[PDB]
């Protein structure tokens, strides 16, 4: 049994946790009663999304839907937004590395908290593509930095310490295996890249500042291609980095809505943006499904 | 008239902007007619405290109450939610650099579609105090990292650009001179410090990763102290870079909620805390009732 480990020898000397942005607490909560049978949890931006996720969870693999307490809606409040659903947890984690930090560092806690066990997490979502199809979903085989680089750089009191972006190898090829099953379903494995400004750090020209040209945005984007980058999304890096810190198998699974090559607004009908937001969730469905058969 | 100025040359060239993540674009709403008045934009975390300081505004000030869709409504999805009462435009920005500034890239294009004049922009939200009272609300007179440096470090394709973090100086004043006006509101001017980790990143000792001593963190703290660091939030230099790059005079007013040269956790009577939270939204409806005096 793989217990979720944190890496921090002052947590046990404290005489309670309060995970503030979840709303629970070791003294407040019973978190082995509420969360020690959780054994997949799905990551995403929105409270709505993954409100949606559990549903769809309910629908596809019957396990009991997730309780709504009518006094306490979580969505437009400072918290991240847990539907659990048996065995699967679904949080939300709004945009962008530090978002998806705080949520991990406070979840990464409920889950030793609860001596959760053999757990696997993965983070869906959208991205946008570089010279592959609109609608592709990419499963990450390494996350990178605007540098192309695999690593996270973290900054710790006033010093950077840098970590290694690896994701868990095996689970990375069981979800593409999973994918060959799915008619009507493109799918690759290939990097992502990580980064901290939509726009420009994406190499957009459409942003309230953009200080480059065309031709060096293209120039870019070719470069990362090269280097083995298919998508671009904001918390890969973070992701990978704290999950493989505190030894729990992690992946990223992210439909593409357009090909930065052409543009860098999408342009989609609505109900063919619908139909590729669920992408990822699909595959999800699918592994969680083959993992408990 | 001053007004709100982009720094990018393609945007003009565009046929049509699509603001996605306001649910905005220039050809299917009339920008000008809906924002063209706002003079006072107010941004904050989450979509719920920022429909309640729209309410607070109409109650304050008399301004329209912001209309309410009850078949579109924002909270939980991914979009950042706005509330005009008025001259005054409440935004939601979520947490962390990355998720303000998108919010910022629109909101900016927004102002400068509309051709809005003379506006000026304030953040409110919380903060961890270093030394001083908890309920202190700090008006941050510079920004600076977590070398306490007063810089915003871009990443821009794969090249790293720094800019300044000043924020109005005559602004900041304006506001401190607002505060002595109200009685049992402790307020002082000093530095804020933005990083990019809530628990690590500020020096806590009760993160899933902490990888020093308690040692350690005070002498952190104490370092920012020295240098006129007096409370830590996540979004002050992405906000003052980018505002004052595109000419909009912005302020930063938090509050605290602990002193971190004591603790982690927040250890407050829940009604002393919602006392607390209000306290930037109070300066801010006192400043803006002078201004249209
Ligand atoms: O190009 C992108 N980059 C990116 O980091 N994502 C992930 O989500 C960011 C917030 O919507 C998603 C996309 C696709 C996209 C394109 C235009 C508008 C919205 C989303
Ligand atoms: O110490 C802090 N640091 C900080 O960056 N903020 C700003 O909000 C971050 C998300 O709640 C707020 C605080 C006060 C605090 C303390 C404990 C829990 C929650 C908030
Ligand atoms: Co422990
Ligand atoms: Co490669
Ligand atoms: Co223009
Ligand atoms: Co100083
Ligand atoms: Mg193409
Ligand atoms: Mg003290």
């Amino acid at each position: 049994k793989r217990f979720v480990h944190v890496k921090n020898p002052y947590l046990d000397l404290m005489d309670e946790d309060i995970l503030y942005h979840l709303d629970l607490g070791t003294k407040t909560h019973n978190l082995p009663a509420m969360f020690g049978d959780v054994k997949f949890v799905c990551v995403g931006g929105s409270p709505n999304r993954m409100k949606a996720f559990a549903l769809f969870m309910h629908k596809e693999l019957g396990f009991e839907e997730a309780e709504e307490d009518i006094k306490d809606i979580c969505a437009g409040t400072d918290r991240y937004c847990m539907y659990k659903t048996g065995p699967v947890l679904a949080i939300s984690h709004g945009m962008g590395i530090p978002s998806i930090s705080i949520m991990l560092h406070e979840l990464i806690k409920l889950l030793h908290h609860a001596r959760c066990c053999d757990v696997t997490i993965i983070r869906i979502g959208t991205s946008g593509g570089i010279g592959i199809a609109p609608g592709t979903v990419v499963i990450t085989d390494i996350a990178v930095d605007s540098f192309f680089k695999p690593r996270f750089e973290q900054v710790i009191l006033d010093n950077i310490v840098t970590r290694s972006t690896e994701l868990d190898k095996e689970l990375s090829e069981e979800l593409f295996n999973c994918s060959k099953e799915i008619p009507n379903f493109p799918t690759l494995v290939g990097h992502t890249m990580c980064t901290y400004d939509f726009y420009e750090g994406q190499g957009r020209l459409d942003g309230a500042l953009c200080s480059f040209s065309r031709e060096k945005k293209l120039d870019y984007l070719k470069r990362a291609f090269k280097a083995g980058v298919r998508n671009i999304e904001m918390e890969s890096t973070v992701f990978a980095a704290m999950c493989g810190l505190c030894g729990l198998k992690a992946a990223v699974v992210c439909v593409t809505l357009l090909d930065r090559l052409d543009c860098d607004q999408i342009n989609l009908p609505h109900d063919v943006l619908v139909e590729y937001q669920q992408r990822p969730q699909l595959l999800i469905s699918n592994f969680i499904r083959r993992r408990l058969g």
